């Protein structure tokens, strides 16, 4: 495998948020050292992710997938914490987001249990403490939810990197979540069968060298 | 029977990540004012026959362009869209003239749609035909993913003008015409015959049909 001449199309499975995080951080390496290598972001499916890595239909999975292990290698890239966002024109802005006021707001929830990524743990914690009538919107897409929160008076609970990126570019303001929530471990995953594949090795090597708390190159 | 004022029905709308972002903000006011506990769920498109999703009731309404949706399906046309191109303002090609050949030599991010059978597939096919394979750097199935990648890198993105405008308002992406002639798009709502007389379904359809899609959210 030669980056300088390869025209391989690498497929990375990740949430819309993960895709947006990853691809721009690969762009430098591509232009400088692998001008004909394509990167394709692929949405998470309802099916078994490991059976996608094995067939080689996906090269790499990026995110947090607790059901992955059997026949699957892993490397931990970083950890995330959650926060809430609301637009600056939201009535809750004045007095803040104590749990009681949190419950009286309207919410957009990102749903994940169908896709089996780590966000499902947050999804469950929110659903247990929130009156059913306070959930106005649901979506499977992080970016959909962020832009909806930008346009409407709904509270969104999300990974801190996603919140910061939108807050710095729009009317969203960041609040702690008045609910206990786990830390998140973000990893990259690949099947044993390709643990030795020169192309795979190269990509995951490049991914391991990315800085995930500074901007893209 | 369905009363929006008291219902706690969760409606499921199948749409691209872009249709979801267009639709849900424009339903918000109606829900708050006339159906405070009605929930709306944006559902991603899938490989499978969307018509079966509509048939079994797992989906209430499909929003977008779905040319394959025909038999046993009812439709209402909501608006027409046209394509444009975007690239970030710190992109070097944002000085010289961008005709066809300069378009073909730029780097591109493509939104792939054929696997999901929506109308964007027509544009995707024209792009794959037009462009040198080596000019295509990034592929994704999400419109919003491709828009933010284009804000952060020097790739060209060919997309619906509504989506280009929304992002352009942020100042990163600049709009210019696509240097080829692309099909005009008819955007519609679809529902299955089986639920044509279902009062909840009827209500959502009527609400969607009243939406002002040239204006911002109420
Ligand atoms: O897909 C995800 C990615 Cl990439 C990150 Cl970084 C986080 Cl924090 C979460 Cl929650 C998901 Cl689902
Ligand atoms: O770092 C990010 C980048 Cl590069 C993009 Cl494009 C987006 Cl959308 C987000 Cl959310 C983050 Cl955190
Ligand atoms: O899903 C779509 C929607 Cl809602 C619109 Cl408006 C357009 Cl123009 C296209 Cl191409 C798609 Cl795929
Ligand atoms: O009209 C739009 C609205 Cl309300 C949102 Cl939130 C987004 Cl992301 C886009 Cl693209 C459009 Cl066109």
């Amino acid at each position: 495998f030669d980056p300088g001449t390869s025209n391989r199309n690498f497929r990375i499975a990740a949430s819309d948020f993960g895709q947006a995080l990853m691809l721009p951080r690969l762009y430098a390496t591509l232009e400088e050292t692998a001008p004909q290598v394509r990167v394709t972001g692929v949405n998470l499916r309802h099916g078994p992710l490991v059976e996608e890595l094995e067939s080689g239909s996906i090269d790499i999975a990026f995110g947090g997938f607790p059901t992955l292990s059997a026949g699957i290698k892993t490397q931990t890239l970083f950890r995330e914490e959650y926060v809430c966002v609301m637009r600056q024109s939201h009535p809750a802005l004045t007095h803040g987001l104590d749990l009681e006021a949190f419950r009286q707001c309207r919410h957009i929830i990102v749903t994940a249990h169908e896709f089996n990524h780590v966000h499902e743990q947050v999804e469950a914690r929110l659903l247990e403490l929130l009156p059913p009538e306070s959930i106005r919107f649901t979506t499977e897409n992080f970016l959909v939810s962020a832009v909806i929160a930008e346009e409407t008076d709904v509270i969104l609970t999300i990974p801190s990197r996603l919140a910061r990126w939108f807050a710095n570019r729009g009317g969203l303001t960041i609040f702690p979540v008045p609910i206990e929530l786990p830390s998140i471990e973000v990893k990259q995953y690949w099947h044993e069968r390709y643990d030795k594949d020169p192309g795979n090795i190269w990509l995951r090597r490049v991914i391991a060298k990315i800085g995930f708390q500074n901007p893209p190159a």
